[PDB]
């Protein structure tokens, strides 16, 4: 509903706390009401200043009027400026509002909803929404409201000159202006769609006969795709001719009918004039003033299929507001007590979907300083149980517990807060190298950055790499190889400095000085901590404290290295798939 | 030069020989002519108006020049609209002129200009010339010579009017208004390039902060890259502010100086009114002239970027109009005694490059109704060769003749209309499947075509597909399987019935019903015929007359498939390789 529309901008056009932008926003009312007041006014003054030429017929006092003509003509579009300059302001704000509030309310975790969706749909209905209220509050107090106080204003103003038909013909100049253009703009929208979809047609003709150019030159049809192809050029530029013809009609049934309007008023107060039962002489003030009145309506109808489309780009973005999340801040939810790190699971499960189990009642307690490593089957089962330690989804029943309490009863940055992940793949922003290791931690100095690229070793990188501790890296910056692209992200992940841990082995292997290096510094973050592994590599499963294979959603095996070895379990066959 | 471009234009507005449409344009000049002579003559009869309203202080009279009013205010957007119509019938025959030409001038034969250049470019800067030209001419003819020629009527106006100062300070204000708006264009031009790189770094730092959710929510970020975020939108909004506070300043000291002009102009004519030494009254016709001569004058410089643009785009299409062929129709063109199909090759040689031999002095001489069949090494050297029969390439020594005749003396069209040549591939346009199949030659009825389809067998695909005889294939129609993609190909050769085949075997080999049955239709076809054949197969090279492999830019081997067996050759290390 318009009253929820007009309710919401009304508390959309209201910055903030602070008294220095309200009143900002008063002044451009200000200047709004100024700005009609004196388009219609000083016509009136024009009236008075060939008035007292015909009265003369006074230098002194027409010069105190020729002044207000040069002050009041010299003040329309100047005004209008002002206006809009103080207008850009307060878009700033109200943009930054919007944006940041929907740039908050995308970071919340719906998962299943995010993954189907690619980024650039998301943010391009975000900026298509912002977009949409800018414009939206723009045209609507600007060529909306003002336009029609003016009509209002000018019918008025008569009404308080002479009271009789003339407001009433004008009137009918004003209503059928309008409607023939809203009614031309909505013969015009056919048109275009026909228009656009033709020109794609012939130019996807175009490109495909063009693609194949051997086959062309193969056949004798050069002669006869000119021919074919020119044949869909007039198809189309048949309909490009009657949608330029449409064009034309509008503006001149419009033109027609303002001469027409023009005729008609000029007539009558031709009449009045000749037959002197008004003022007279002020014909030019209704011979300019119905141009004056018209010179914004078609600003406002060549409007109309553009507020529509600011409706369907804000309405998606208010639902897109307020809408969920899959992990559910419980009220109670408070800090973690960071003990010892200790972790059990108590016959638990999960769900995606309707009776989805990728995992389905297991339960274990690991302990402080000690190191559980994980193999799964040929699926995402392994990750998706790193991320249901991490709160990441949700749980449908069980028991998930962290040092003694459930995980689901608390706030989930103090729980993430205390866990590193060490991810798979690396993302590298389009930024500098110090920034990208401050990404583990953003409120370190530039000394714990450079103590814990001396932790991993990837400070000699920053040596090879030019620009001091600077290096700009990402996208279009400079690149990286993967283990180091790694080394990057455990840098990130020990200037973070948590105690729990947990590793994303990657299934790609690298050379032994890139393996045994990248186990190094894992040991070197994982000495002494609460480690907990996936993984499907060598060194990592022939000394942990106990292994375990989870597949189907349940743990297949149970014991270390030397324990599955001696039972032959499938590790066997994991094994023979090591081998080869 | 401009003097080149205006004669060249100059013929760009002359049609063709015929009688109807010269005539068009002439209505379009003479419109172009009446336009400004009632734009500059109807004010002088406003002045009229109200001169005759002081004088009569007639009813009918003024009525008569009330009808002059009415007439003539209710023409002139009117016959704007009536040129423009006119002007759309213009360009239809320019553009179909142009398209047509560049499109005829782009299926020359540049093979290494062709393929380093995707189609994409190559169609965009065709129709970024033709609407540079459309727009260039219209523009040209709409915007600069009418209202240049409006100023300086309206100055010779006032030279028989009155021969004054006025005609230099109104001079002053028109030239002072035409020079600040191409000043501050372009003082915006810069400000929008900014903002343009700033727009883009900004969203692409966001899409890029979004592309990795998980560490997004890994780390506590969620709360500082809100803050980046928003730091780097400030930066963009600041520039943002400035090139629309630079629009600001362009209206604004438009607005103060043609506010300074019409007080400047308006005060001067009031001094004499109030002096009385002209026509007095005459104040609304100088009131209304200068925003009336002024309404094109923003019109026109909102496009002094636009028409660099439209320089931009079509002085390449002008060099695209005329350059080269890679193979060259000597003098003598004539055509090909197609009298037995004997193809022979004497010491030849080929470059596509500097010193670049993919072919060096190979010699033979391929009777008719027999077969050769070529193995190369990995190497697109095969299909060189096989478009070096087509006279795809050149040669730069040697002697190639078909028939007894050179193959560089003919015209290429009367050289590849006896010639089917089979490709590996097959284009499939967004069309009709009995099209498609007369794609192969274009003077067929329907009859030849459904010949043809029980010839090769592949009638029975249309009936197994739904539209008759006409079924819609395609990118977007319906699809097909890529040895019945070779059938159709086979369909279009068989239709074009040349003597002259050659086959372009895939490497990639089908089930042995469809192998079997390729080959089958390949009899069927080659029956009796002088084929030339390159192929990896196996039942295509056991029966052939003689069989070549030709590597490294020579002949390696020759011989039938017993000889090549029986002297134990490559195709020993290419039987193993067939082998496995």
């Amino acid at each position: 509903d318009f009253g929820r529309k007009l309710r919401l901008l009304s508390g959309y056009l209201w910055p903030r706390g602070s008294p220095a932008l309200q009143l900002v926003v008063l002044i451009c009312l200000g200047l709004m009401g100024l700005e009609r007041a004196l388009n219609v006014l000083v016509p009136i003054f024009y009236r008075n200043i060939v008035n007292l030429l015909t009265e003369k017929a006074t230098v002194t006092s027409y010069v105190f009027l020729k002044f207000l003509q040069g002050g009041g003509t010299g003040s329309t579009g100047f005004v209008s400026n002002l206006r809009t300059f103080l207008w850009i302001r307060v878009q700033q704000f109200t943009s930054r509002r919007v944006e940041l509030l929907i740039f908050s309310h995308l970071h919340e975790l719906s998962l299943r909803w995010h993954l189907g969706r690619r980024t650039g749909e998301v943010l391009r209905i975000a900026d298509r929404g912002t977009s949409s209220v800018t414009g939206l509050l723009s045209y609507l107090v600007f060529n909306v409201i003002p336009t029609l106080a003016d009509i209002i204003i000018g019918i008025i103003y008569f009404s308080m000159f002479f009271n009789a038909w003339f407001g009433l013909i004008v009137f009918l100049c004003m209503s059928l202006y309008l409607t023939l253009t809203i009614v031309v703009t909505e013969w015009r929208t056919k048109f275009r769609r026909a228009m656009n979809t033709q020109e794609n047609a012939t130019r996807a003709r175009a490109v495909d006969s063009l693609l194949n150019f051997e086959t062309v030159k193969y056949y004798n049809a050069e002669s006869y795709e000119v021919e074919r192809y020119r044949e869909a050029i007039i198809k189309y530029q048949g309909l490009e001719w009657k949608s330029s013809a449409s064009l034309v009609l509008l503006n001149q049934t419009q033109n027609l009918v303002i001469g027409l309007g023009l005729l008609a008023g000029s007539l009558l107060c031709a009449y009045f004039v000749t037959e002197q039962k008004l003022q007279v002489g002020d014909y030019v003030l209704f011979g300019t003033y119905i141009i004056q009145l018209y010179m914004p309506l078609n600003w406002f109808g060549t409007y109309y299929r553009m507020i529509q489309t600011n409706f369907i780009d804000m309405e998606n973005m208010f639902d897109l507001l307020k809408e969920e999340t899959e992990v559910k801040d419980l009220p109670g939810a408070g800090p973690l007590r960071f003990q010892k790190g200790r972790i059990e699971f108590e016959n638990v499960h999960f769900s995606y979907a309707d009776g989805r189990e990728t995992l389905q009642d297991v339960s274990f307690t690991v302990m402080p300083g000690q190191t559980l490593a994980l193999v799964g089957p040929s699926g995402a089962g392994k990750s998706t149980i790193l991320r249901l330690l991490f709160r990441f989804y949700d749980i449908s029943s069980g028991c998930i517990r962290i040092d003694g309490q459930d995980i689901s009863q608390v706030t989930q940055a103090s729980l993430r807060s205390h866990i590193g992940v060490v991810p798979q793949d690396t993302v590298l922003f389009n930024d500098t190298i110090a920034d990208n290791i401050r990404y583990g931690r953003v409120t370190a100095g530039n000394d714990e950055v450079e103590a814990a690229a001396q932790a991993a070793g990837i400070h000699d990188a920053i040596m090879a790499f030019p620009e001091g501790y600077r290096t700009q890296v990402g996208e279009r910056g400079l690149k990286l190889s993967g283990g180091e692209k790694q080394r990057v992200a455990i840098a990130r992940t020990i200037l973070k400095a948590p105690g729990i841990i947990l590793l994303d082995e990657a299934t790609s292997a690298l050379d032994t000085s890139n393996e045994r290096a990248i186990q190094a510094s894992l040991a070197k973050v994982c000495a002494n901590r609460t480690t907990i592994v996936v993984a499907h590599r060598l060194s990592t499963v022939v000394n942990a404290d106990q292994i375990l294979v989870i597949k189907d959603g349940c743990i297949v095996e149970r014991g270390r290295h030397e324990a599955l070895l001696s039972r032959g379990g499938v590790y066997a066959d994991m094994w023979q798939l090591q081998q080869g």
